[PDB]
Order: C-alpha cells, then structure tokens, then sequence
C-alpha cells in the first residue's frame, strides 16, 4: 500500500506531455463509435489537437534554450517550473513535423481507446532530434559526434557515419584495462571497418573506445606495415579532462580498494556461487557471471546500491567522481562517468576546436536504472536518442544518413 | 498526474502477490535495512529476516487452508478474501514456507539489505509452491495426483519434458488463441513437437496420443496420432460431440457466427480507420476471426491494444455475443477473436480425457506465459479451471518441469 | 475495494481536475511574471478551461441518451452516478470565475471545491432554466438532511413550502417518535406556524422521514386543538412496493443481531459506559454519553463490523439496511437514503410520482459515513454538495430570485 | 512549485509498520468473538514491538548526529529521509501502551491504527519524557515553551502555572504589528489574569513574551509595582537578536518588504480582488487583511505561493530570511521565521545559559500547508507538540503540569 521501502531503490517530460496529450483524448478522441460518418473529422481535430501541444512545446523550449544559453555556461526557464527535473535541451527539435510524421506511419490521432503511448512520443522526440541534425545539412551546426553504447546490421551504419566524416565513439561500462579484449568482442566492427576498401585510413581511426565511462580511451589503427588492425590506447594526458586531472591517484585506489572489499562482503553475505567472480582492473572493479551462472536483477541492483550508498559515505570516493552499472549479469563499479566520457572525447578529436554538445549525438539504451551510468548522464554532455531495440538503432541511422 | 486515461484500459495486477509483498517489506525496513552497514554479524540478522519471513508465509498457508474448507461452502467470505478481495479460487493447499525457504537458497532474498523482497520473488515462491504439492501428493494415499497439464502456445527444451510428461502418464494439451481450423497448420506449427514424439522409442503410442491441441480458445480440438499400418503420425481433429462441453452445445450457430460476422466487420473498420497497409490481412474461420502481419507487414502495439480493445466493448454491446462465450488475444502481433474462452478449453480437456471420471481442477496445472493484458483470453481465467504456473521466460517452464519430474 | 479502513479509502471531480490540470501548467504557470500579459493569460486559460466544461457537456449529453436507452462517461469513470438533468457546465464555470477568479491563479490549480462549486451551480441554473420555461421539468421536490442524532436555512425552506414545492428531511436517527423530532426541528416548525403569507396547504407539503426510510411525518395545523407539529403517516401510504413485501421477522432478526453486534462491541472496545444503546422499531444505535463521547475510529469499527456482519446474514439480505456514522452517533436502519427520496416522490403524488429530474437533494453527507452516505441519494435524483451552512443559503438564494 | 494536489511521513511510515500485523492478526480474527482477548493481547504485543525498534532507531540517529549539528545518514534518514531533528529520546512503546487502554487501537479488527493514534502517542511520548527528566536528578528539564498567536479560555491558567513553576512561556504570532497596543489588545485577560494573580511573583510574571512577525518583535510582560501599570512592553533588538540576523541589511530587508507590497497590489488586481481588502505594511512585515471583504483558501494560497518563489528568485530576499502565513483569513510575509523565533527566545530568557531545543517544547496548531512559517520550522529549534484541537492544548499541558 504505502510503500515503506520506497526511497530505499521515469523520464517526467514525456509523462507530463502524455498527459497534456491524454486531455484531448479522452475528450475529442475517444468517441470509439463513430466510423459510420464521423471517424474522419473525429482524427483530423484529434490531430491538431495533438500537433498544437507539441507546437506549444517545441516554444518552450527554444525559451529554455535562450535562458539557459545567456543565463548559463537565480531565474528558471518556464519549462524548468513545469518540468523540474528536465534536462539542457542543446538544440531545437521540430516536435510538431515529427508528431505528424509519426502519426502518418501509426495512426496514434485514429485511436480511440488507445491514449498516445510513453513510446509514441518517445519516437517523436528521436525523429525531432534527428530532423534538426538533417536540417542543418542542408543549410548550420552539423553533427560533428556520434556515441553509442557498448556496455550485425548496425556496424555497415557505423562505417558510413566514420566515411561522412563523422567521429564514432563506443561508450562502455567494462572497465577492462587492454585493448585486446575490446579487439576480442569488437571483433566485426574491427575487420569490417579494416576489410572495406571505400574508407580513407583517416575516417577509418575516427572509432574510439572509452571504457571504464571515461577510464580508458582506445583508437583504431591501421598499420598494414605489418598487416596490423585493432585498437591503441592513448595517454591519458591528451584526453583526460582538466578537473580529472586533479583527482589523487590514491583516492582512486582507496576508491577501488573499498569497492573490491564491499563486492566480496556482499559475495559472502548474499553467498553467491564460486563461478561468480570479482574482476579488478586499473580504474575498475567489477562482477561477473560464470561458466549458465548468471546474477539475479535483484542481487545485481542490491550490489550497486550498497556500493554507491557506502562510497557516497567514502571521503576519497567524493573528492572523485565513480559510476555503477548493472544492466547486463555484470556489475561495474568505475572511475568516472558517461558526461565525462563524451565530453572528453569531445575534446580529443578536435582540441582547437572541442565538439559541442549541439554537434554530438549520443544513441543509448541505458535509459533505465541501470545504475549512476544511465544515459540520463548522457543528456549532459549532449544531444541523445533513446532506443529500445537494435532494429530502431538502424532505422534512427537510416533516415539520419538517407541523402 | 491523475490518468485521466487509466480505466480505458486493463490495469490488472496480482493484488494477492503485492498484498504478499508489502507485509515483508516492514520486516525488511525494520531489520534488514536497520541492520545494512553493520560489518560484523551479517548470518545473525539473515536468520532472523528469514524467520520473520518464513512466520508470515506459514501465516498465509492457514489463511488459505480457511478458504478451501470456506469455498467448499459453496453467503459469507473467507478472511483472506476479505483482506484480499481479487483473490482467485484456491483448488490447492500451498506449501509457501518450504517453498520461501527454498527460494531463499536460490536467490539469496533474506540476505538483501538495500532490495526488498520482489513481486518476482513471491512468483517464484508461490509456483515452486504449486510444484512441490503436486510432488507431495504422488507417494500419497488419497492424493490427488497431477492428471492434466496445459501448456500455451499462441530446438526448444520444452518438448523433451513434454515428451517426458506423456511418459509419466500425465495427460497433456496446448492451447492456442489460433482459429485456424486445419489440422495441416498446427501440425506445420508444432513440426518439432510430433517429430520428437515420433522419434521417442522410450514412450508407448497409448501415452503419445495423450497429446491434444485445443484451437481457437476452445474451438477446435486435435490429437496426436500414430497409424498402425502405415507410418503416418501428426494431428487429428475430434469431433465436437465428444469433448464439447453441455453449455457450449447449447450455443445456437447463428449467434455464433452473427459474433464472428460482427467482429469481422469491426475489424475492417478498424483497418480503414488506422490506415493499416494491404498485407496486414484478416483472416476467418469456422469459430474464429483474425487479423495477422503481412510481407512485402507488422502491426504496432498499441494498433493492436486498440483491436482488442475495440472488439472486446463492442461485442460486449452485442447482444448474440452475450448468449455466446468469446475471447479476443493481442499477445503475439496478432489479434484472434474466438468462440469460447481458456477456461472452458481447460475444462472441456478435462472431461475428453476421461468422460466418466473427469479430470479436477486440483489435478490440473496451466504454465502460462499470458498472465498479462493480453485479451479476455488471459491465463486468469486458466485459473478458474485449475491451478496455474505463471512463467515469465521459456527457461522457467523448463526449470519448473525439471523440478515437477524429478525422481 | 476493501471492506476495512487503512487510509483514506468523488471520481468524476478528480477526473474534471485532472482535465483542467493541463491548461493551467501549458498556459498559466508558464505566464507566472508575465504580469503585463495577465489580461491575454487570462483570457485564454479561462477559454480552455471553458471549451473543457463544454465537452464534458456533451458527454454528459451521451451518458444521458445511452441511459435514456457503457457510455463513454462511464467507461472513463466507472464510479460515475447517473445524471437525471443536463448540466450547464461552461456558463456554471463562467459565472463562478467571475466570483472566485480561478482563471487568473497561476499557482495553484483549479481545485476539488471549484469544481464542486460549479457543478453545484450548473444544477441549479439549470431547474432555473426550466422554470421560466415551465414547458420544462420543474423542481417539485427539493430534500435536506438532519440525519445525526442558529439556522438561516429555515426562511428558504419555507419560501420553497410557498413556492409550492415539497420538501422533505431525511435522518437516520431512527426514532419512532414525533415528538423528538418536533423537538429537534423546533425552530422550523415554530416558524412555519408563524407565517402567515404560506397556506397551510403548502406548510403541510412538509415532511421529515426518520430512519432514512423507516417513518414518515407531516406537518400538521389544526383549529380544534390550535396546535402544530409532525403528524406521522401511515405506512400503507408511502412505502414502497419493495419494501412491502419486507418479512416482519427478518426485520427484527436484522436489528436484534445489530444490537447484539453493538454489545460486545462496547465490551471489546471498552467502551464508556455513558455510552448507551438505542433500539427503536425500525432501528439501533449507539449514542454519545455524558462529555463522554466516541472516536472516529471506534465510529468506523462500528459501521464497518455492521455493514459486514449484517450482509452475511440471512435475512438481512432479504431486506435492505442502512449505517450511519456522521456525528459522534452510529445508526442502523432498515431503509435506505435513496429509498427515503423515492419514497417522498411517491407520496407527494401518487398517480404522477415526482421524477428524479424533479428532485434536489441538498446534502453534506458526501462522505465515509457509512450505506447512508448522500451518494446513495443520487439514485434517486438530482443532488446539491454543499460544506457549509452559508453554501446552503446561497445556493437556495439563486434558486429563488428573478 | 504549483500546486496541483493537497503529511508527516515518518506518522505514515509507522502507520505502514502497524499496518501489517492489523492485517495478518486483526483483521483476519473479526467474527471471532471468542478468543479476543487472548487476539487483542497479540496484536498489542505486536504494535509495542514495533515502537520499541523505532525508539532504538531514534536513539541510533541522536547520536549519529552528534557528529556534525549547527558523512551519510542515520538509517531513519535513508526509510524516512523528510523525517525532522529529534532532540530527545521517546519513550514510543509506554506511550502505546497508554494510548492503547485510552482508545482501545489493538481491539480493533476493521480500523487500523490511524495517523491521529500515531500522533497522540508521539504527542505522549514527549510529554512522559520531560516528566521523567523532572523526576530525574538534574535532567535536561523543560525550560522553554512556546505557543502560536495566530493572526487578524481554559489555556489561560495552564499558561500561568507554567510562570509559577519557573518555565518560560513564548507566545509567537505572524502578525506584522509593531506596536505593544494590538498584543495588549489581542492578549487581553491573559495580561489581566497575570496581573490579578497574586499567586505569582512578578519576576515569574515577565518570563511571558511576545515574538511577532515570526521573529521581527519582541514583547515581555511589564508589571510597574507603585504605579498600577501593566502590559506588553517592546524589548530593544540588540538584546535577543541573534546575531545572524543582526548583520542582515537593513536596506535588504526593505527591498523585500517593498517587492512583496508590490506583488501583493499586483495580485489583488489580477485577482481582482474586492476592494474591502486591505494591504498592509509595517516595519518588518507586510500582508494582506480581510474587508468589512474574505480569502477563498485558494487565493490565500496562490497569494503565498506566488510570494515565496518571488522573493526567493530576488537577491536581496536571498541575503536575508522571510517567512509566510495563510493559516488565518490574513496573508502576512514577515522578516524571519518561527525557528529563528524560538531560537531567539532561547538565548533571551538566559544569555549565559542559552535554552536547548532538549529543554524548548513548542506546542503548535500549525502544522499544515500554511507556508513557510508552520510548524515543521519550529522543529528545527526544539521538541514540539502536534495540536489539531484547543481541547488538546488543555490536555496535554495538564498532563504535563499534574504532579
Ligand atoms: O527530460 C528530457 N526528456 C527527453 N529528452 C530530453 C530531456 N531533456 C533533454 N532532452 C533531449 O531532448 C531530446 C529528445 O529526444 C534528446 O536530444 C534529449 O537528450
Ligand atoms: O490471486 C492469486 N494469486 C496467485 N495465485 C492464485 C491466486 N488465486 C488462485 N491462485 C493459485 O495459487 C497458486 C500459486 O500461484 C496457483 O496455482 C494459482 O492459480
Ligand atoms: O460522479 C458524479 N459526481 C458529481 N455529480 C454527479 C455524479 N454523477 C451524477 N451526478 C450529478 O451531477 C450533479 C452535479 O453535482 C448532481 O446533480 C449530481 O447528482
Ligand atoms: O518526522 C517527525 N515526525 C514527528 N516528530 C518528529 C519528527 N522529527 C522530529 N520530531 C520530533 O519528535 C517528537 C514527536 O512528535 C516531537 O518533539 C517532534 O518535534
């Protein structure tokens, strides 16, 4: 009933325009017998019902845009007020056209008991975000960067995106040390990309790899000097950030320490299975499945609560920044995080004339609670798309990429 | 924000397992969580939450047992019932310590301190539970031993079980919200199923044939065979008269068929009005009417919640719909109107079974995997039939036949 | 949909709040500062919430037809009672912004009370409508609620005697007695017998129904004793169809285990024991001693053991019941709030019985109260939920006034 | 923020705990009216264990906040984390047990243990501790106890008998009035009881004072021996200011008194309020008072609501404190707060020996959506009463001063 363990473990923006939405729905809409006369005037005035809401929208925030830019780098924008917790929108988005265009391919305005879903406006907001990014083209701000998420019909997309020009990061959660193993999983992006003759070698080591959130950076090299392919590890000098530079290495291995010893206390306490083991690395320490031995979701979200709860009372765990994750049967605790991942790779391709978030595209799946990782980390550092399926992936990069 | 858009739509959610699951949340605040950060006796306090735990779930077991003696009456209430007023029909005692403290090994529950026991982990408890009576009640005297199991179907480690089920001499059927009235299709459907079957040298043809298909919810009806003379094996279709139960043959073919007129109608209105592409087709049989995905091709979800949903109000309106049992289903990309419901499917096997001395709920067991808003034909009105095992992943049903036939 | 209290177990308002939600956060909380644009703000918000009331008309519109004959009202809210009178909800919303400015906050939504307000005024604007029509349905029967064991309502219930409609007080106190509630009602009766401008005709078109459907009284004026007070009728007269084919015994068995169930009760609560229990002809109570009184929990306890008890047995079932837990008083009765309006529409006249439409319950018993809660008055017709005395005199007022 | 929708949720959170065993053992034994006795007994048994391991709860986070007070959290603080400063310990399970025989909660079996039952035992439970520190050899006895004035009779011995026995006794009002006139003429028989009241000496009799406008003025009781002069007597700011708010701006203070005057006409005419309500402005605190002419509940609160978020986006409101009242007919925005109320009062009765908030219980009305200056403030600066009715006032300082 009421929940007493509530506050011991939703994206508001879209629930709030669910429900602005809802209101015409249940109102106009929903009038279900009908489609002897009136069925088609019932979905035009649904329609614009709808794609009033979202015009409404779509002004609100280019004001939060203009407030944010002068008054940023104390007032709130309007949206802010209505939405508390919504996040730096860091380019226009056409709501309006993208609501239209959905409802085309859908139907969602021809529903009658069906109320516009979480996911149809989930979809409108990726097709907004990518209709600005083409609008540009074909005058503006470009999108310079696209990141996706690590932790096949998207690695021909991944190619083309690297040959238009486009700087192609993978952001993973595996705080793995060595280039070799993202070699060993990044298998068929690696030979695909080093087996297509269309590509210049340049385009070819736009592809990086920040692992650990933002703990190791690998870029792809092609030395067939000695017919060499796969992935470099650069010095963290070139792309490590000014403020996590700053960061003691002490705190970092005292961080590291105390979350090694927290996994296998609550190996012990929870007596997981031998098969299970814990991995440290450099920046990281994590859990893994073993042998058909995999974790629970609520043994794998009882270790990333305990570990973020008990670090956040770790006085060399503050002066740093650390990220949990828990989406697949692995927990990874590591230094750093997903804003400070894309903004450091924001820099290291271009350090004259560092990549800004208008310009940087972030695809990820994460959007859950999958620990201090989520993409809603993402939203920070720039623009993101929202997938819920590999087939929207390639569909989003599709029409992205489409001439 | 207050939906003003919630009771358009089916928001049906097991209240007897969250009424479960908050009264082990104030054990679990006030022992587990006072005691997290406490580095020293981690065994002590997983002991006692534990036995707190278990307390409760012995407590649950006597309600239960009130409420089988109290609907064996039958205008009074059981005190369960009262607590909880959604609560189905218990046709079996549950075992729910012994399955807790099971599942307590399994999936370490009484030892979390920061994640409270889960809606998934009174599932599992409440199906290992289910299992482990049906175990009980095999060596026993006057045990009511597990007669029929129902499986849903609309290379794969559940024909083996399936196969090993039939062995035991446990009766089995499938039950498909597919109106296709071909046996040609199930056979082509459950190729690996028959094959397998075929192929098994460890089980007699009598224990074989003990296979059904009830198409449509309860529509159509086929048995495996196996020719003597000749090697033919596959689906046989039965004819009504036998299995079909008294007040289905009461049913007048004109309602049944001005039911599936209407629903098809309303479906190619709802196909004009969502603008739904040409290959998207909709298909009628004898006792079942449906629309499925083209090539060129697939159907959204919530275009198909729309279909259901629709159908559902609509012939609810209809007044030779209401003389006449119906169920619709949007589970898969599909959505299939059909004469009858699970509940009568369950039922009408277990009489065709054995006519004379017909099959017991208590003796009848539904792994389910459409324990969601899938349509009227839900495995909630399974659990009007018999008892229900509800499984999330095809490694659960697995997992819980592994358990059930275990030497 | 538990039958015991574990917190604070009208959807139709919620759902109207809910609607009005989202123009107020789309265009006014967005226009916060814009203190030079308040007139533009304004304007349009009072329009959206206006267009709003304008559609909810018309579904209004459609549950009435289909019902007239779920709808799409219903399926919306399940919960949703039957309306009897088309309501005139925009101009209802127009007139009361006016009064209340809701389209002007920018802060604070518009609330459960404006809504009720407004649908409170659209009930009466409405049988104003209809009257300057007179072609239309007339108000004929207008009831209030005395039901627990100063006034300024007392003039307006005797400018409705006089403006020739009926008017009833229903009351769950169960006593089978005239004299205590002429004794109650004091004040109403010694002012209806010192108005000289109202026939005794229209004075007798008073009357008061006990046990929420259990006795019925009249006002009564005679010459040869020169007195006044309640006259009680005779059953034959006003009691249902129903109601008549009622079995004696089941009405005692019902009442002899109410009063059984309220004894130990008052063992296993501990109650006090100037706390009495009161058992009538067609009734049981448990009153307030002395002050010794009862907490609202004990109240609940009360209500809710009766209502579950009692609907598991027997005759009680054959029969309808009806608790009470308003005051610092419980009641159990064997009628029915709705019964009681019924019942007085059917009295009044009995070859043309007052329609539903006809009829106006005023009342403050929208609440957990128990069976004999006001929402059972909406089955038998139109109803008014008023919070305070002054919400009752002002909503009489614009009801009578040209 | 706006306000959509209409407690205390620690009372909630014990509510939940009790709720479980009602269920399980209370509700499941109705028609067994035999045995409930022996059912009454359990479930009491049950709820006494429960406020037993709150009592250790709260015991854990008094000392855990010995560690900082003006990282990481008591785990009260992470099950409840609105939960407020418990400046004493609580004898929860006595007070149950008391509460229990009084209003029989442990017999019920439809009506579980309701938030007024959880509040009269808290209530209880602070009052039995102060009673057992007066039995105690030199205990952290009551020294201070303050009471709320509202704004535009039975307590009135109790209040006297506290002056008798050495207890300071603070009246704080949100009234902006500045002048000893108005409390003089609102207090009236209190002054006039002390001043009859021969029982008390008249250094007992000045230990009653006035704090208006929250923590804006301050009133002692004044009794001139030779010259039959008594009353409220205005007490220079320097002597019980604290000092925080002796280095606020006096000229900050009156750019948020002049923008509130401001946003206060600007909403009666955008309210378009009648003009029977009048506006008005003293030294520290402005507000809004009724005609001859009344609030709805919703203007009063749009009025503070739009006050509060105003001034706390202006600067110079920022550099100082304000509160806000709606709990009467009157809307008053005053300089300070109830908190800084009490506490000023705490070091005026005794500079040497300033009042602790252990020795300071507030018995207040306020705890409600009454702005910022409810009750929830207060206990910030001490112990506090919940009171939801005179009557209760009556009784408990009864209970408080029986011997
Ligand atoms: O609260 C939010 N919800 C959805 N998108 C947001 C939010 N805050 C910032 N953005 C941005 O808006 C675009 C919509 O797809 C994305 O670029 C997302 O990052
Ligand atoms: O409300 C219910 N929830 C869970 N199971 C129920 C319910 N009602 C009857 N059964 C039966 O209890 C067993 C354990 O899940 C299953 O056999 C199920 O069908
Ligand atoms: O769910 C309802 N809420 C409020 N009023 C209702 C409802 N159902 C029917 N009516 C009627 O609407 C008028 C306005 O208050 C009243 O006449 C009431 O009886
Ligand atoms: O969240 C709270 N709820 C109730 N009381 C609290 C809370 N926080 C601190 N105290 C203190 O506990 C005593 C009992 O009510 C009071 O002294 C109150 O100020």
């Amino acid at each position: 009933r009421y929940r007493v363990e509530y506050h011991l473990k939703k994206d508001e923006f879209i629930d709030w325009v669910k429900g602005l939405l809802a209101s015409p729905f249940v109102l106009h809409a929903v009038s279900h017998e009908g489609d002897y006369n009136d069925d088609l005037a019932t979905t035009q005035r649904v329609r614009s019902q709808y794609a009033d809401i979202f015009k409404d929208i779509e002004g609100l925030i280019k004001d939060k845009i203009e407030f944010d830019s002068r008054n940023m780098s104390l007032g709130q924008s309007r949206l802010n007020l209505l939405v508390p917790s919504i996040g730096t929108f860091f380019t226009e988005l056409p709501l309006e056209q993208a609501f239209l265009w959905e409802d085309s391919q859908r139907a969602i305005s021809a529903r009658r008991m069906v109320a516009p879903s979480f996911n149809d406006i989930r979809h409108i907001l990726n097709t907004a975000q990518i209709f600005h990014f083409k609008k540009q083209e074909n005058l503006g701000k470009v999108l310079r960067l696209v990141t996706f998420d690590g932790d096949n019909p998207v690695i021909p997309y991944i190619l083309k995106l690297l040959r238009c020009g486009i700087n192609v990061g993978i952001v993973t959660a595996a705080g793995y040390d060595e280039a070799g193993t993202y070699e060993n999983r990044l298998k068929g992006l690696i030979v695909a990309l080093h087996d297509s003759t269309d590509i210049p070698v340049s385009q070819k080591q736009n592809l990086t790899i920040m692992g650990g959130e933002s703990s190791y950076l690998f870029r792809y090299y092609e030395d067939p000097e000695e017919d060499n392919f796969g992935f470099r590890q650069i010095d963290k000098e070139e792309w490590l950030l000014p403020r996590m530079k700053a960061w003691s290495l002490e705190d970092v291995e005292k961080t590291l320490d105390f979350a090694e010893r927290t996994l296998n206390r609550l190996r012990k306490r929870l007596n997981l299975p031998s098969e299970i083991s814990i991995i440290r690395k450099v920046r990281a320490v994590g859990i893994v499945p073993g042998e058909p031995v995999k974790l629970d979701r609520e043994q794998l979200e009882e270790i990333v609560l305990t570990l973020q709860n008990t670090l956040e009372s770790f006085a060399p765990s503050r002066r740093i920044q650390f990220s949990c994750f828990d989406g697949g049967s692995d927990v990874w605790c590591d230094i750093g995080g997903k804003d400070l991942g894309v903004r450091s790779l924001q820099q290291f391709y271009n350090p004259e004339s560092p990549i800004q978030p208008s310009e940087t595209l972030h695809v990820g799946d994460q959007f859950a609670p999958v620990g201090s990782a989520n993409d809603f980390k993402a939203r920070l550092a720039g623009c993101t798309l929202w997938i819920a399926s590999p087939q929207e992936t390639v569909n989003y990069l599709h029409r992205l990429l489409e001439t």
